[PDB]
């Protein structure tokens, strides 16, 4: 080691204002090693200096790697003082070298320094779709006999946002999306024109203000259904009104903007007949006739959602209801009770629906009945410890259902694989003991 670092100007200027808070920037210093570089010999550190003048080093500091001058300490400095802050930077290699530099640091009085009108700026929120160069809001400071250079410091990250540093005026520069981030907080400066030209930022409580900036969100998404296809089925002899299917329908857009109204689009049935309603905001498909003697008959409509209330964007998916009875059907006979199953059957159901897809590509599996298991002399009697789930599968491309001794071909011989599926559900034990075919049928 045989090189000192060295300063890259002797004295430095800077300033400071008579209040600053602890670690507020005055400026930076900076010096060269020529010795060999990524080594101890060219690593150039910096401290302060007390020997020649003691005062202004109590009360500022210099940031050891970066060579930062900062404040030590919030101060109270009577304007017009002249600190004369000796940075010493120095090597570290064997033996050590270094070098000093001044620093005269001065103090301003605070009419020189600018105020903003408002230390936070809270501007009206902007909406999410607002035009690029759309006005945002305006900061604005003044300090006497001395015109004004504005920008934003910290916070303007992904560049959304820009300023006319001349007006004050903050502006849309990429387009928004409230999906991303709802939120801004830009940290604004004001410094004085003779200022910038000098590149000395002069930040204090006076020259920076933050502006908070609220995203409005916008109705640019439209509904989607959890499914683009439907499908359930209905017993020939459902009552009026009953269940069939729920629809539902999401919206990445918040409130309002996302809440749904359901109305249907059933083609023309004979006898001025709608065949099914839907509740407007349950979203709930029922029953609105009758189905004597219609077995392997179909219903093919579709179903919109509508945001807003119905005042919004919409979005739709078609449905198939299929006609059944027991010859359709199988059961499902199991250790636990109904209580149990019936609580539990979105799950189930979704489980079933996996393994007959395996075999029928997007078939459904429907749930005509849940009930205490029938036993015994003709099925007379119901036990409520166990439970009889009574069952019926619809492949898309037929619309109509499936072959009943198919379905049991599909289940029994997955039946193992089922149980271990159901274990979580029906608990330690639980399982299908049989599946079997209605009692009614049987001839
Ligand atoms: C302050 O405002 C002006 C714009 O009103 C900026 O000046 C432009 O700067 C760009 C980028 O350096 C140059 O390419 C243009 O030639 C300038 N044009 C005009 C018409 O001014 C200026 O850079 C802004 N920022 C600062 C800190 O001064
Ligand atoms: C969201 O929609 C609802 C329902 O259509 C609106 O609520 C009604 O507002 C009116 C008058 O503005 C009142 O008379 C009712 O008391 C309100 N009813 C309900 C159920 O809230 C609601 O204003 C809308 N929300 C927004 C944020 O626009
Ligand atoms: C710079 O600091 C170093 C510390 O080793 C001294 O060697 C030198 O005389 C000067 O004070
Ligand atoms: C500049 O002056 C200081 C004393 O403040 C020394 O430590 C340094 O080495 C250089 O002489
Ligand atoms: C900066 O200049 C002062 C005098 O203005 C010196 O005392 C100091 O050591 C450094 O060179
Ligand atoms: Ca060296
Ligand atoms: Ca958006
Ligand atoms: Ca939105
Ligand atoms: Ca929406």
């Amino acid at each position: 080691n045989d090189y000192p670092p060295v300063f890259s100007k002797r004295i430095y200027k800077g300033m400071v204002a008579p209040d600053a808070v602890k670690g507020t920037p005055i400026t930076t210093v900076y010096a060269e090693d020529a010795d060999p570089p990524g080594m101890p010999a060219s690593r150039v550190r910096y401290r302060v200096d007390d020997v020649q003048f003691p005062y202004p080093a109590s009360i500022f500091d210099v940031e050891e790697d970066s060579g930062r001058v900062v404040t030590r300490v919030n101060l109270n400095e009577e304007p017009t003082t002249i600190f004369k802050l000796v940075v010493v930077a120095f090597d570290d290699g064997e033996p050590v070298m270094s070098s000093s530099a001044t620093v005269r640091i001065l103090v301003l009085h605070p009419g020189e320094i600018p105020r903003f009108t408002q230390e936070e700026y809270r501007p009206p929120p902007v909406s999410e779709l607002a035009a690029r160069g759309t006005v945002v809001g305006v900061i604005s400071a003044a300090a006497i006999n001395q015109s004004i250079v504005y920008s934003i410091v910290a916070g303007n990250e992904e560049d959304k946002f820009g300023i006319n540093n001349v007006t004050g005026v903050i502006y849309v520069n990429s387009p928004l999306d409230y999906e991303t981030r709802t939120s801004y907080v830009l940290r604004v400066q004001a410094d004085s024109l003779e200022v910038v030209l000098a590149n000395l930022r002069v930040p204090s409580k006076s020259n920076t203000a933050k502006v908070y900036i609220e995203i409005q969100d916008e109705n640019d998404h439209p509904p989607v259904f959890q499914k683009k296809f439907y499908i359930g089925g209905v017993s020939e002899d459902a009552r009026m009104f009953a269940s069939v299917l729920r629809v539902k329908a999401t919206d990445r857009d918040t409130g309002n903007y996302s809440a749904m109204a359901y109305r249907l689009i059933i083609p023309p049935i004979k006898e001025g007949k709608e065949g099914f309603v839907v509740e407007t905001y349950t979203g709930l498909i029922k029953t609105a006739m009758l189905f004597h003697n219609m077995r392997r008959s179909y219903f093919k409509f579709q179903v919109i959602a509508t945001d807003d209330y119905g005042k919004g964007l919409s979005g739709k998916a078609d449905v198939l209801v299929s006609v059944v009875n027991q010859l359709d059907m199988q059961v499902i006979v199991s250790n636990v009770p109904p209580t149990l199953v019936e609580k539990k059957i979105e799950d189930l159901t979704e489980i079933l629906d996996r393994y007959v897809q395996e075999q029928i590509p997007g078939a459904k599996v429907v749930v005509e009945s849940i009930g205490a298991r029938r036993h015994g002399d003709a099925y007379s009697l119901e036990d409520y410890s166990k439970c009889d789930l009574t069952v019926y599968a619809i492949d898309p491309q037929t619309n109509r259902a499936i072959d009943r001794n198919e379905l049991f071909k599909f289940l029994d011989g997955k039946l193992l694989d089922i149980n271990k599926d159901f274990q979580p559900y029906y608990g330690e034990g639980g399982r299908i003991l049989e599946i079997r075919t209605p009692e009614a049928v049987t001839s």
